């Protein structure tokens, strides 16, 4: 199985395999029972701010999303970035549903790593910003089964039927380049992220939740993630 | 052959094929015959501060080189990069030599895209700092017989003959990722480089330089170029 760390901002609440009663943001080490859950809203076809930090001066995961309008939910756990994640990574985004429908619909997403050569001498970059999702990206190897372009759109799922998007469908948007983390060179990277993205209202209770990892080099569509395992994890536990 | 624009840091001058009778600095246009020549000093063992821009609201490629303590060579060149350089590029470093050797250490490297979604509408980054060319960089495509690690360097010979670093080596250093250019979507993605090189006096008439090239997605070393074709021309024309 594949060595991954996500974050989730699920919108399905998975009594059985461990999720609470709401749609939740929250956060993943190496399986799908979280390691801390806070509210989040839920609201239909609106757009968008998230962001995603790890500090190593504080050690802190810390993650809140935000609609305009809307609150911020800190979903911060502490995690040991030294022991958990790989020394060379494939960041990307993952999307999934299985037996009830919702749009994923990814609009621009961004990224910052930061470092420690020898702490102050000039830490290392990989920041992007893309607003433009074009219909031929190629500095991503996303797999499954999402889609990208038309418009400026990265659709994670199979759709074009009204935005429907044909549940039980899956499609993970892993980003081409790697970046060093493991500690090594310790491990102050602190990698930055912004994740505008746009659920519309399916009129059929959407559920299934989109996701940020930070996976191995290697990945796939694990065994099948045709819903509730969140793109990523192979088994639910 | 691959399209491909290269600014050689020439260090011997090819008297037959294009070059001045002086070591330079240039730029070349899928032709080792060059585009501006400018002079250059040719320390010894120092290190390395060269830096090359392109916008396209003022459409001139520059370049400089300057030595701390050392004056600049700015050997700009008006070249229209709508159609000479493909969509989706490949950027990074090449070096060669041949039956002279020369140090052709790569200390640190940077970047900088940023390409015009609608212009002010949040345009695209690739920016990177590699101030630590480590062991086991994994975003490097480094064909040839390009060298890394062992302290930070980025060793484009073959190495370590106590800095001599036996003659006929060639080495690339090609970047893991792509980036849009033709034009297109206007063409305005402000690349820029920091090239800092170290070219140690091996008291033995140094003379090949290292290029900074932006290629094509797929590449190799053309039909040999032990010498002064430069790492990345098939032919001297
Ligand atoms: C039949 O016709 C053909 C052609 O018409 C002739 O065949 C050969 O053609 C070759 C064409 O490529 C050509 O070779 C190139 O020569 C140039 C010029 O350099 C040398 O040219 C002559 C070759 O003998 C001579 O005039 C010189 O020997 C000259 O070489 C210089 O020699 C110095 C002392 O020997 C030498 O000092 C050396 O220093 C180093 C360290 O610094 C050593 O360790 C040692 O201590 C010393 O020997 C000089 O450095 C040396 N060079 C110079 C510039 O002065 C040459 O530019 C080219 O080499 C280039 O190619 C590589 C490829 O990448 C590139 O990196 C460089 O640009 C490099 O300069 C070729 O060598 C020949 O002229 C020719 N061969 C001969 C023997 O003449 C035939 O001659 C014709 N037959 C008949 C019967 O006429
Ligand atoms: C083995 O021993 C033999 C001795 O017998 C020697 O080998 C060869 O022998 C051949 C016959 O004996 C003879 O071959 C000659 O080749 C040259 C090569 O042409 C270029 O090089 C010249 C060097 O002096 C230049 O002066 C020329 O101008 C010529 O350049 C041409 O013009 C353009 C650039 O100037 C270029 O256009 C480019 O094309 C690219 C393509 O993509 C770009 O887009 C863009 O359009 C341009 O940049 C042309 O392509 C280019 N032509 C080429 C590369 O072929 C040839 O010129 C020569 O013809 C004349 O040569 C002299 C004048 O130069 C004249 O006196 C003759 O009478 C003849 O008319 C021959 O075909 C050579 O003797 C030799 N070849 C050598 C040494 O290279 C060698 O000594 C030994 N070794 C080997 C490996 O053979
Ligand atoms: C076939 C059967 O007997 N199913 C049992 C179930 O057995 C395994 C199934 O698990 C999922 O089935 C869902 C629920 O778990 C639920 O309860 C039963 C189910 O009958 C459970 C345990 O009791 O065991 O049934 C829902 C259907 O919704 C009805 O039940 C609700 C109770 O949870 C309750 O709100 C209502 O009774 C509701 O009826 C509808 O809602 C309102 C509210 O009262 C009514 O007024 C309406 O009239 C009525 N209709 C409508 C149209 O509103 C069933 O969905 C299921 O597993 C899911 O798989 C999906 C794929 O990812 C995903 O959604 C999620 O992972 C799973 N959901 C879970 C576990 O809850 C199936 O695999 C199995 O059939
Ligand atoms: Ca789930
Ligand atoms: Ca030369
Ligand atoms: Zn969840
Ligand atoms: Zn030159």
């Amino acid at each position: 199985a594949d060595t991954i760390v996500a974050v989730e901002l699920d919108t399905y609440p998975n009594t059985d395999i461990g999720d609470p009663s709401y749609p939740h943001i929250g956060i993943d080490i190496k399986s799908v029972r979280s390691k801390k859950t806070a509210k989040w809203n839920m609201q239909n076809g609106k757009v968008g701010t998230a962001h995603i930090i790890y500090n190593s001066v504080d050690k802190r995961l810390s993650a809140v999303v935000s609609y305009p309008n809307a609150d911020s939910a800190t979903v911060s756990y502490d995690v040991d970035l030294d022991n958990v994640l790989p020394e060379w990574v494939r960041v990307g985004l993952s999307a999934s549903t299985g037996l009830y429908k919702e749009t994923n619909t990814i609009l621009s997403w961004s990224f910052t790593s930061k470092l420690k050569s020898n702490s102050t001498h000039e830490t290392n970059a990989l920041h992007f910003m893309f607003n433009q999702f074009s219909k031929d990206q190629k500095d991503l190897i996303l797999q499954g089964d999402a889609t990208t372009g038309t418009d400026g759109n990265l659709e994670l799922t199979r759709v074009s039927s009204n935005g429907s998007p044909q549940g039980s469908s899956v499609g993970r948007a892993l980003f081409y380049a790697p970046v060093h983390i493991w500690e090594s060179s310790a491990v102050v990277a602190s990698f930055e992220a912004t994740f505008t993205f746009l659920i519309k209202s399916p009129d059929s209770h959407p559920a299934d939740g989109i996701a940020f990892f930070i996976s191995n080099i290697d990945s796939s569509i694990p065994s099948g993630s045709t819903g509730r395992l969140l793109g990523l994890f192979p088994d639910a536990n």
